[PDB]
């Protein structure tokens, strides 16, 4: 069927939208060519439209049958829990947006008589309704890029009321949250934290008599998936032993919600119907690893590709396996491509095999190695720092929900570029506003987190260890990426900011406390006479596990 079907009414937005990086004074120290800076808006809603609408085809076979019953048997030992009213509204963001029923999120965390007894009515009609359509929302998402030798289209961004976000969490969330790993194993993405991911990636590399990998770029994924992948999913979560009320929610949420339904755009218009993945949807991470999984695995074994190890992370696939020569490999990889088709997963970029594991983006990354105090070789998660940037440059400008900069900072603590940049432009304000302590929120798969900036070091230590402080001599390629990254962008050169890192860490250590630690720590690097970095005590009482268990991009999932 049609992914969409459009009435012609306009995918419109929720108020007045900036596109171009704001007048600001302090943007500018980062990145000088704010022209090449831009954010999506409504207006090219249109054009991403065009892209996503299409006619899908599907031809299931013997060996995505097999692999669907593989699967399943792994997922009937799961026993899945109901959550409560109260544990569903915890987990709803405080930003999360408003339910047209009289309430917010605001409500909802604070457990208002309002909210509950609105959330509990939406609970009953799921037992007793099994078929209406439930209604949803489509707006422009509005994300911050630099232009490209032009711009991209917004994406569009479909969810349900904040009272069926909340029933979700009470059917699923515990689902989603376990089922994953108990059904893929190792392959499932965000089990892994950076480090962890690295270590799998190489590992996994190293294993092979003679390894070759690719990654795997579907075309538009959530509206490649069809209402059959969507029911195939879900019989998945139906061999988990669930109560009678949260496999009644499931199936009906299945069906009138997960499969399609009627999209609204934000002035209460008829914009259409959606017949695929809607990606403001608890099960949206979870749905698309699980597919991906599937369709990728039967794929291996009709390409007849030898010992494939899959790392999923929702829609995004890398595929490490033992090479058979150059010339079958790339044959090989072309007949898994044609499977993956068939299975309706056709490749946007066509894949390619690569030799080298540096040369594999996956999650938009990729491992490289660099060295620590000693010299030892280490290996790391890093990244093309222009989207990071730019967002950061965005959000030096203004206010934003949620500071990406603070997730890279985090993620990508031993980058050059990380180190070098966020960390100092970033402190530095941090400083002249006198907010080292302030909280700030963040993402990690998706999931919201409060952070203190002050318990980074910590932070960093317990993710990516001390050398994560110490690393240097990173690879020629890696170095080249970052350079031409800052030229392009019009960012000031290593010399500027080995300075102004000089008076951070100055001015951070003459405040003693935390505050001293942030400068030695991170700032260990710009200085000639270097410190001793040993452990630090916060960083062995760090209770960072749930921080990476399961993918919530779209979930509207905030932990505390
Ligand atoms: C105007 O156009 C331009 C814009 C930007 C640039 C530019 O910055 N180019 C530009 C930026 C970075 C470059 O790579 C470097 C520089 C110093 C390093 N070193 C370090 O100790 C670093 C350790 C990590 C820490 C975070 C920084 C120091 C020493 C070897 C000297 C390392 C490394 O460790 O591999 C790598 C090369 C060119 C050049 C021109
Ligand atoms: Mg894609
Ligand atoms: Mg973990």
């Amino acid at each position: 069927s049609m992914s969409y079907t459009w009435t012609g009414a306009l995918i419109t937005p929720c108020a007045a939208e900036e596109s171009k990086l704001p007048i600001n004074p302090l943007s500018n120290s980062l990145l000088r060519h704010h022209n090449m800076v831009y954010a999506t808006t409504s207006r090219s809603a249109s054009l991403r439209q065009k892209k996503v609408t299409f006619d899908r085809l599907q031809v299931l076979d013997d060996h995505y049958r097999d692999v669907l019953k593989e699967m399943k048997a792994k997922a009937s030992t799961v026993k899945a829990k109901l959550l409560s009213i109260e544990e569903a509204c915890k987990l709803t963001p405080p930003h999360s947006a408003k339910s047209k029923f009289g309430y917010g999120a605001k409500d909802v965390r604070n457990l208002s008589s309002r909210a509950v007894n609105h959330i509990r009515s939406v609970w009953e009609d799921l037992l007793e309704d099994t078929e209406t359509p439930i209604d949803t929302t489509i707006m422009a998402k509005s994300e911050v890029f630099c232009v490209q030798p032009g711009r991209k289209p917004a994406r569009l961004i479909v969810f349900p009321d904040l009272g069926v976000r909340v029933c979700e969490k009470m059917a699923l969330y515990d689902v989603v949250s376990t089922l994953p790993q108990a059904v893929m194993g190792s392959s499932y993405g965000f089990q892994y934290s950076p480090k962890q991911r690295v270590e799998f990636l190489v590992n996994t590399w190293k294993s092979k008599k003679c390894p070759m990998g690719f990654s795997y770029d579907t075309r538009c994924f959530d509206s490649t998936v069809t209402e059959s992948d969507i029911r195939v999913e879900e019989s998945i979560y139906q061999c988990c032993d669930l109560a009678p009320e949260a496999r009644q929610a499931i199936r009906s949420l299945t069906e009138r919600l997960y499969i399609g339904g009627p999209l609204t755009n934000s002035k209460g218009q008829n914009c259409g119907y959606r017949r695929c993945r809607a990606s403001g949807v608890l099960t949206t991470s979870c749905g698309n690893t699980l597919t991906c999984y599937l369709k990728a695995t039967a794929a291996c074994r009709a390409a007849k590709l030898q010992d494939c190890t899959m790392l999923v992370n929702g829609d995004d696939l890398v595929v490490i396996c033992e090479s058979a020569g150059t010339q079958e490999d790339a044959a090989a990889l072309r007949a898994f491509t044609e499977a993956m088709t068939r299975y309706s997963a056709p490749p946007g970029d066509p894949p390619q095999p690569e030799y080298d594991l540096e040369l594999i983006t996956s999650c938009s990354s990729n491992v490289s190695v660099a060295h620590d105090a000693s010299g030892k070789r280490v290996y790391y998660l890093t990244r093309d720092p222009t989207t990071p940037l730019a967002r950061a440059a965005w959000e030096t400008a203004r206010h934003t929900p949620i500071n990406s900069w603070l997730g890279n900072i985090i993620m990508y603590a031993p980058t050059l570029w990380a180190r070098m940049i966020l960390m100092t432009h970033f402190f530095s304000i941090l400083l002249a506003q006198e907010q080292l302590e302030k909280a700030l929120d963040c993402q990690i798969y998706g999931a919201c987190y409060s952070i203190e900036p002050l318990d980074l070091p910590q932070i960093i230590e317990r993710l990516h260890g001390l050398s994560a402080f110490t690393l240097h001599s990173y690879s020629p390629g890696e170095i080249n990426r970052v350079a031409s990254c800052l030229r392009k962008l019009g960012v000031p050169p290593l010399r500027t900011w080995r300075h102004r890192a000089r008076s951070v860490r100055a001015k951070l250590l003459s405040q003693g406390g935390r505050a001293a630690t942030c400068g030695r720590y991170l700032f260990n690097w710009a200085v000639r006479t270097k410190l001793k970095l040993t452990p630090i005590p916060a960083a062995s009482q760090l209770d960072l596990s749930g921080w990476f268990v399961a993918g919530y991009s779209g979930g509207d999932i905030y932990h505390s």
